[PDB]
């Protein structure tokens, strides 16, 4: 089959400890609809039970220990997680674990640390003398003791923080002083140096940090029997660290470990740099495409659809692109809000799912909805497109990004997938038609719109061509009836 990944969470999931169960109970159905890989939410203990997991407190506490006021994570207990992972494995579905190494939050205790303030707008600029702050840097994990790992985090494992417990000033970032202390590099250059993001920033220059994060990497992989990784916040983590951490873990575990990194920047040049700097050893989410999609969805039909793939990872480097419509960062109300409007969402999914380029990701928030923000489940509309991908989107592709409203592509199908072959056609504006070539061996085949957006049929002519149609603001995916 074609590989399809799913982000199986959104920001505003209920804190009911029942998410690992939902996943478990969804494993079969998801595999049957062609989902071949699940990126699971952060599996470890956050700063609290309701933390989505990115407030990463204890990477070794997978809802196992009584820490931060809870045993389970937001999603459930460790044993629930294993049952769900097992459900996925029995179905041949891959498990991609989230990976949050940029920072740690929810420290157990503070330390007095000699620090320097930096300009939040340019973290390269030191804007104060040295002075001592009270910094949240001591991680002893008292609920876990030394089970799994005896490693204790101290100030010297971090580069800096955004809070002085003794003074409690807002809007400050503190770089730690000491021999060898500097924001890491290379990282994104926004704000001069974007090493600092939040909480206690991990010092990727510290040998103990490197050694520890590498071994946790193995432990995490071995423990949960992960198949790959979704890597969090990679523009704020020393690029060479990520590259080598990944190689370390693949070396140590003997596993392929597919990885996709969240390098969130609407900037192909920047993503390319990151890919070069990480030796092309893993994929990045196609953030530029996400923005193209969002922009398109906001343009009232005025977007030039022929340019929808322009400036994107999937157009230039599709083998290193994971394509996605939305994620928890872009969802309504979140830090990077840029949610693809509902009318356009099917077209976006048809784009990522029915083309041969890139490794498409389905957003839980899109699929099952975001009830907190009145975003409907769009499973009813996505399902036909996943069926297209699963059973029809095979063989030679023919692109027709040749109109500013009406674009489409066909797939000739192949012999391994019987009756495979499709013609996707979408319009961000008024509907219409387009002659597309689906293969001459398809001659006289009667085709219909698997989305049911367009009623009726289209019959492949003798040349292997048909005039496929689409409604306005819509997508049709024609397949053999
Ligand atoms: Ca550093
Ligand atoms: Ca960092
Ligand atoms: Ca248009
Ligand atoms: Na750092």
């Amino acid at each position: 089959t074609n590989g399809t990944m799913m982000q199986y969470f959104e920001w505003h999931l209920p804190n009911d400890g029942q998410h690992w169960n939902r996943l478990r109970d969804d494993a079969s159905n998801l595999r049957n609809r062609g989902i071949t890989a699940i990126w699971i939410p952060p599996a470890w203990k956050g700063t609290s039970q309701n933390d989505v997991g990115y407030g990463a407190y204890d990477l070794y506490d997978l809802g196992e220990f009584n820490q931060k006021g809870t045993v389970r994570t937001k999603y459930g207990t460790r044993s629930q997680l294993e049952s769900a992972i097992h459900a996925l494995k029995n179905n041949g579905v891959q498990v991609y674990g989230d990976v949050v190494m940029n920072h740690k939050g929810g420290a157990d205790a503070t330390e007095n640390v000699l620090a320097v303030e930096v300009n939040p707008n340019n973290r390269n600029q030191e804007i104060s003398g040295d002075y001592t702050i009270e910094a949240w840097t001591k991680f002893d994990f008292p609920g876990r003791g030394n089970t799994y790992s005896d490693f204790k985090w101290r100030w010297y494992h971090f580069d800096g923080v955004d809070w002085d417990q003794s003074r409690q000033f807002q809007n400050r970032i503190y770089k730690f002083r000491g021999d060898g202390k500097a924001w890491d590099w290379e990282v994104d250059s926004e704000n001069g140096n974007y090493d600092y993001l939040m909480y206690a920033d991990v010092d990727m220059d510290h040998p103990e940090v490197v050694n520890e994060l590498r071994r946790w990497g193995e432990w995490y992989t071995n423990t949960l029997n992960l198949d790959g990784f979704r890597i969090d916040a990679v523009k704020h983590i020393k690029y060479s660290f990520t590259r080598d951490w990944l190689t370390h873990v693949r070396n140590a575990t003997g596993k392929e470990m597919f990885a996709v990194a969240e390098f969130w920047k609407n900037d192909l040049g920047a993503l390319e740099n990151y890919l070069n700097k990480t030796n092309w050893n893993h994929s990045v989410f196609d953030v530029p495409l996400h923005y193209n999609l969002y922009n398109a969805s906001n343009s009232g039909g005025n977007y030039d659809m022929a340019k929808l793939l322009n400036g994107t990872v999937v157009q230039k480097h599709p083998m290193h692109a994971v394509t996605f419509v939305d994620n928890h960062d872009s969802q309504p109300g979140e830090s990077l809000e840029s949610f693809v409007q509902e009318w356009f969402k099917p077209l976006a999914y048809a784009l990522i799912l029915t083309r041969e380029q890139g490794y498409p990701s389905v957003f839980y928030g899109d699929y099952y909805g975001i009830p907190t923000h009145s975003v409907p489940a769009m499973k009813a509309k996505i399902d036909p497109i996943l069926e297209a991908r699963q059973n029809f989107a095979y063989g030679t592709q023919h692109d027709y990004f040749d109109h500013h409203n009406i674009i489409g592509w066909t797939r000739e199908g192949n012999t391994t997938h019987p009756n495979s072959g499709l013609a996707t056609i979408m319009s961000d504006g008024p509907g219409g038609e387009k002659w597309m070539y689906v293969g001459q061996n398809k001659a006289g085949q009667v085709w219909h719109d698997i989305t049911g957006n367009k009623p009726g049929t289209v019959t492949i002519n003798a040349d292997g061509w048909a005039n496929f149609s689409v409604n306005g603001g819509s997508v049709s995916i024609w397949v053999k009836r």
